């Protein structure tokens, strides 16, 4: 299911960036996450922990399309 898929994320840029998930939420799917404070130091973290998950990708394959869309 995509939008538990988006929850996991939810839950990840909620504890990385230090929001609520309320906050993480607030967002539509293509909002720019560096346009929303996510920096490099968080999403190695994220790449980490969607390694983690099994989920395995490269920081710029995140990175290029900064928004969890694309994600």
């Amino acid at each position: 299911s995509r939008t538990a898929l988006r929850d996991w994320l939810t839950e990840q840029l909620a504890d990385l960036l230090g929001e609520p998930l309320a906050d993480v939420r607030a967002l539509a799917d293509d909002d720019d996450l560096l346009g929303c404070g996510l920096d490099s130091i968080r999403l190695m973290y994220l790449q980490e922990r969607l390694r983690a998950r099994g989920s395995t990708l490269d920081f710029a394959q995140l990175a290029q399309r900064p928004c969890l869309g694309a994600w």
